[PDB]
């Protein structure tokens, strides 16, 4: 049974809602990205509308082969009406494709769905600067003051830097990037765009990037394993036994991995600068886990949802428990008090 916090009240609509079967009174299906937990569902036999997206909708019918007739993209930045309720999409600095969506109740409520999103001072500045919001369904994965991290432009300048340092050093040196899921491109573009390199990557992640919109694409990535320097492997394999096993593949071309694991945030943030990040060696293999985050800051959390002064707030992510629902709740009534409203 489809939780209360899929829900959008007043209306026929869910939003990332497609595990729990037909769900009784909806009559449109919204997905916020292309993420696992949450289209876990659909498929080529999925008969209802489905809203998202153009870049959504790529992947719906090319990866999980969803019949066209019910996919339904939307342009972001657009007031759409959707089955007789307004609509807009708006970016949410998460991965390729990901929204938050505005709707606007018949009863004069509006609401707002994060999605998954990186909190940014430029959503100020979007549609939602021009009025008021009641209801704010709101992406808490990192809702507690310890999680700290850098900006993607702090992580990816050390990305560039170390690598290109390690290849001019030791021409015959590989990179590696790992990969799960979509998002994070930007980690391994930067670092071929330094090296002079394309991508190299298997058949179905090449389907994948495919799908997402990037400009010059043709330009960045390919399936020539031999003709690349920088390649992406599964999350999986990013470790001693599964980067020794990738380079005696390479056939004597390299003699060197260097290899990157964007993760989220893990605790060595609480201790250690960016600037001061460091591998884990074995003989010829380094391995850098680097914080790459796609989801709002402790900080840029507290900062968006101050800005916005909405009424009500629905965490959608940590509801497991009591524990975590108590935190979060005493978290949004210090920014309360704080900012006044
Ligand atoms: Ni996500």
């Amino acid at each position: 049974t489809c939780p209360f916090y899929k829900k959008i009240p007043g209306t026929g609509f869910t939003v990332d809602a497609f595990q729990y079967g037909v769900v009784e009174g909806c009559t449109a299906y919204f997905l916020t990205h292309f993420h696992s937990d949450h289209y876990a569902g659909l498929s080529k036999h999925f008969t209802f509308p489905v809203y998202c997206s153009e870049i959504t909708g790529n992947l719906l019918k090319n990866k999980l082969h969803v019949q066209e007739q019910y996919i339904h993209p939307l342009p972001l930045d657009t007031e759409c009406i959707v089955n007789g309720v307004k609509v807009v999409l708006l970016d949410a600095n998460h991965c390729p494709g990901a929204v938050m969506i505005l709707f606007y109740l018949p009863n004069g409520t509006v609401i707002l769905h994060t999605g998954d999103f990186r909190a940014d001072p430029s959503m100020e500045r979007s549609l939602l600067a021009d009025q008021k919001v009641h209801m704010l369904y709101l992406d808490t994965t990192y809702c507690s003051p310890e999680y700290t991290f850098p900006s993607q432009q702090e992580v990816i300048r050390f990305a560039i830097n170390t690598a290109f340092e390690a290849v001019t050093l030791n021409p015959h040196a590989l990179v590696v990037c790992g990969t799960y899921s979509i998002g994070k491109e930007k980690v391994f573009l930067a670092i071929a765009d330094v090296l002079g390199s394309k991508v190299g990557m298997s058949q179905e992640k090449y389907k994948t990037l495919q799908c997402l919109n990037i400009p010059e694409i043709n330009s960045l990535i390919t399936t020539d394993m031999c003709s690349s320097l920088v390649h992406l492997l599964p999350m999986m394999q990013i470790n001693f036994k599964g980067l020794q096993s990738h380079l005696k593949k390479c056939g004597g071309k390299y003699n060197q991995i260097l290899a990157f694991r964007p993760t989220g945030w893990t605790h060595s943030n609480k201790f250690t600068r960016i600037a001061d990040v460091i591998p884990q060696t074995k003989g010829n293999i380094s391995i850098y886990g680097i914080p790459y985050s796609e989801h709002s800051s402790y900080l840029e959390m507290k900062r968006f949802v101050q800005w916005l002064k909405p009424q009500k707030i629905i965490p959608t992510v940590n509801v497991g428990t009591w524990k975590s629902r108590s935190t979060m709740e005493k978290y949004f009534r210090e920014w309360k008090l704080e900012a006044g409203y």
